């Protein structure tokens, strides 16, 4: 299939090159397979989700995304138009409050509800969890995260936005998930992205058109972006057969384009999603 005028990041995560604007992609989409995205919430009545979309969980007084990080992150892993895995279920459980903030043990607690709820889903495909948050590192929150990917999820987390190391931030540090820094569309590392041996992969996070509140669109930036294009990709890849929640991170690896990437610090992979899909 193919979808003219795609968003950059789309068309860059089924591309060898930078600059081009369809993105490329197998016809089967994501359909059977979940992601979970523990954020802000969804919007799940905005049109772009087809009714794909529902909210599980929440922790305050409303499920309701008041924020719209959650809708623009749920927007690029399943949207009609932004997403890339356009036939995937979506289910939002909200840890954070319509500011964007949450404690940490509510984060946590949001990880081990997955990690179970999936067992009442129709995910015949697989599994997967975005995870666009993260502070300062905490063992406790790596362990959730360990945890939930132990559990039978593909966990892909954002790597932060501190242009620093993310060895010092969670759960960007949790060496068994995915941990996902951010590019942009000239293919350079984004000025604010984390870096470090921690990272698995890079993806998409400059200037990422997708859904937001009030049934509207906007362009934003940060490892949050980015780390929907992977977990999306995911989706896409075990609706495939290609791997496996325990493998997928690894199966990025090993088919991401390569060496492509600019200001990269010595010591970081230099590896961007790609689909390899082959029309
Ligand atoms: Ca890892």
């Amino acid at each position: 299939a193919a979808q003219t005028n795609a968003p950059w990041g789309l068309a860059r995560i089924s591309s060898t090159s930078p600059g081009t604007s369809t993105y490329y992609y197998d016809e089967s989409a994501g359909q059977g397979s979940c992601v979970y995205v523990i954020d802000t919430g969804i919007e799940a009545s905005h049109p772009e989700f087809e009714g794909r979309a529902q909210m599980v969980k929440t922790y305050y007084y409303s499920s309701r995304d008041g924020n719209g990080h959650g809708t623009h992150c749920a927007g690029t892993v399943g949207s009609r138009t932004y997403g890339v895995a356009k036939k995937t279920q979506l289910f939002g459980v909200k840890v954070l409050d319509d500011n964007g903030s949450g404690q940490y043990s509510t984060i946590i607690a949001g990880m081990d509800f997955v990690a179970s709820d999936k067992n009442n889903r129709n995910c015949p495909k697989g599994v997967v969890a975005s995870l666009s948050l993260g502070g300062g590192y905490s063992s406790s929150v790596n362990s959730a995260a360990a945890r939930l990917q132990s559990s039978g999820v593909m966990v892909a987390v954002a790597a932060g936005n501190n242009n620093a190391d993310a060895r010092n931030y969670s759960p960007a540090s949790e060496p068994s998930v995915c941990t996902v820094g951010a590019s942009d569309r000239y293919d350079r590392r984004s000025s604010f992205s984390n870096y470090g041996s921690v990272l698995d992969i890079f993806g998409p996070g400059t200037d990422i058109l997708s859904t937001w509140i009030g049934g509207s669109t906007r362009s934003i930036s940060g490892t949050s972006m980015a780390t929907p294009h992977v977990a999306g990709l995911a989706a896409y890849l075990m609706t495939l057969g290609k791997t496996t929640a325990a493998s997928a991170c690894r199966y990025i690896a090993d088919t991401a384009n390569k060496g492509d990437l600019s200001n990269i610090p010595f010591g970081t992979v230099n590896l961007l999603a790609y689909n390899n899909y082959q029309a």
